[PDB]
C-alpha cells in the first residue's frame, strides 16, 4: 500500500570487460561482502532500483546491465547465454569480487546459479526469483482450447426477437469491437460462424467472445484464421455473485489481478461492475503455450520481438500485476529504441531450456540445479502468484527441495516480482542478510 518509485537516482559507473564497456550500479560500503544483483530478459539493472536502497546503507550493492542491454555496450554478438556466460565471468573479475551474495531474476538467475555452481566458495548466499529451471514437455503452459464455443444462449445482449447475421456483426461494428472490419459472420439455429484473417489471436478472442454474449447465440464456430498466435486465453462464464475480484480469485489464484480481466474484455466490457450471469470473458494465461513457440522461431519470432518490440511492449507488461507508468516503460524502452539493438531480446526466450532444445543449455541448466538441491548455500526464495516462470506449486515443491532455503510469498505477481512488491523483496533481503556469515 505504498508508493512504488519511477526514478533511477544511481550514479553511472562503466568497466572495460572484454573490450567492450559495461554499466554497473555500485553503491553501500566499500568493503564488505557485496550483493551482485542480476536482471534478466527484458530488464535492466533498473529493476532493481526499490529493493537496493533497502540493503545499501549496511551492503555494498552491484548491479551490471547484461551486455547488450541496459546502459552495456551493444557489440555485434548473436548474445547466446554463453556469451553473457564470458563477460559476467569478466564482469566480476574487473571489479576484483571475491566472496558475493547473488541476487538474481529470470536470464540473470541462470547466470547466477551457473557461477554459483563453478565458484560455491564465493557465494555466501543465494536470492532468487522467478528463475530458469528445465522445462521437460511444452504441456507446462495451456494452450488455446480450439472450438466450437459453447455460450449461455440467453445471457448477452439482445439484438432482435440472413438477417440475423447482419445483427451480430453491426453489433461488433457499432461497439467498436477491433478488426470487425475484417470478419464476416452466419448464424443459424443459435450457431455462429465467424470467419475471416489476418487477424491476431487477441482480436480473434475479443471476436468470439462479442458473438457468443448475444441472447440468442449458443455457439460460436470459430473459421478465423490468425497469424501465429503469440499469446492466448481461456473463457471463462461469469456466475451469479461474481467479481472479477472473485473471478481472478478462481483463475489466477489471487484477487488482485482485476484489473487485467477488466483490461481484456474491453471494448466490450465497459466497467468491472457490468458483468453480468452468463457472459463469457476471456482470461489471457499467465504464460500461453503459443508464446514461446511464437518466439522460437527464426521468422515469426523474430517479426514480433525485433519488428514489433512484442517483448517490451507487450510481455514485459504481461510480467508485472500493477499497470507501468509511461515514465517506467521508458526506462524499459529506452536501450531497445532501435530495432537492431533488439538481437538479445530475440536470442534469450530460443536459449530456454524447454524439451531438450538447445541441449547446451539443457544440460547446463540441470547441472546447476542438481548442485543446488545438494548444496547447503543459503537460499532466499521470493514467489508470487499466479507467477510466470515459477508458478506457486513449483514455488512450494523448492522450498522443501532446497536445503536451507527461506521462500517468501509477495502475493500477486506474474515475473518481475520486484515491481509488485519492492519494499517486500528489498527488507525481507536486508533481514536475511544477518543470518549468512559474511
Ligand atoms: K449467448
Amino acid at each position: 500500500m505504498a508508493e512504488i518509485g519511477t526514478g533511477f537516482p544511481f550514479d553511472p559507473h562503466y568497466v572495460e570487460v572484454l573490450g567492450e564497456r559495461m554499466h554497473y550500479v555500485d553503491v553501500g560500503p566499500r568493503d564488505g561482502t557485496p550483493l551482485l544483483f542480476l536482471h534478466g530478459n527484458p530488464t535492466s539493472s533498473y529493476v532493481w532500483r526499490n529493493i537496493i536502497p533497502h540493503v545499501a546503507p549496511t551492503h555494498r550493492c552491484i548491479a551490471p546491465d547484461l551486455i547488450g542491454m541496459g546502459k552495456s555496450d551493444k557489440p555485434d554478438l548473436g548474445y547466446f547465454f554463453d556469451d553473457h556466460v564470458r563477460f559476467m565471468d569478466a564482469f566480476i573479475e574487473a571489479l576484483g569480487l571475491e566472496e558475493v551474495v547473488l541476487v538474481i531474476h529470470d536470464w540473470g538467475s541462470a547466470l547466477g546459479f551457473h557461477w554459483a555452481k563453478r565458484n560455491p566458495e564465493r557465494v555466501k548466499g543465494i536470492a532468487f526469483m522467478e528463475f530458469i529451471r528445465p522445462i521437460p514437455t511444452w504441456d507446462e503452459w495451456p494452450e488455446f482450447l480450439v472450438g466450437p464455443f459453447n455460450f449461455v444462449k440467453d445471457a448477452g445482449e439482445k439484438l432482435w426477437e440472413d438477417d440475423l447475421a447482419k445483427k451480430v456483426w453491426e453489433h461488433l461494428h457499432k461497439t467498436g469491437i477491433p478488426d470487425a472490419d475484417k470478419v464476416n459472420i452466419q448464424v443459424a439455429d443459435g450457431k455462429a460462424t465467424v470467419a475471416g484473417d489476418g487477424l491476431s489471436q487477441e482480436a480473434k478472442e475479443k471476436i468470439l467472445v462479442a458473438v457468443g454474449n448475444i441472447s440468442g447465440i449458443a455457439s460460436v464456430d470459430d473459421q478465423v484464421k490468425t497469424a501465429t498466435p503469440a499469446t492466448a486465453s481461456q473463457f471463462y462464464t461469469v456466475k451469479s455473485g461474481d467479481t472479477l475480484s472473485a473471478i481472478s480469485n478462481q483463475v489466477y489464484g489471487n484477487a488482485d489481478l482485476y484489473n487485467k480481466i477488466f483490461e481484456a474484455n474491453k471494448p466490450m466490457l465497459k466497467s468491472p461492475d457490468k458483468i453480468y450471469p452468463g457472459q463469457a470473458l476471456r482470461i489471457p494465461y499467465s504464460l500461453a503455450r503459443e508464446t514461446f513457440q511464437a518466439f522460437r522461431t527464426t521468422d515469426v519470432g523474430r517479426k514480433l520481438i525485433i519488428d514489433q518490440n512484442v517483448f517490451i511492449e507487450g510481455t514485459l507488461p504481461m510480467g508485472v500485476v500493477r499497470p507501468l507508468t509511461e515514465v517506467e516503460m521508458d526506462h524499459y524502452r529506452e536501450p531497445f529504441l532501435n530495432p537492431v539493438d533488439r538481437e538479445p531480446l530475440w536470442r534469450f526466450p530460443n536459449e530456454l531450456p524447454i524439451a531438450g532444445e538447445p541441449a547446451n543449455i539443457v544440460a547446463l541448466v540441470e547441472e546447476y540445479m542438481d548442485w543446488l538441491h545438494q548444496s547447503p548455500v543459503p537460499k532466499l526464495l521470493f514467489w508470487g502468484t499466479p507467477g510466470v516462470l515459477i508458478p506457486p506449486a513449483e514455488a512450494a515443491r523448492l522450498a522443501k527441495s532446497l536445503p536451507n532455503c527461506k521462500a517468501v510469498d509477495i502475493g500477486p505477481g506474474l515475473n518481475l516480482l520486484q515491481e509488485d512488491n519492492p519494499d517486500l523483496i528489498g527488507s525481507e533481503i536486508a533481514r536475511w542478510l544477518s543470518t549468512l556469515e559474511i
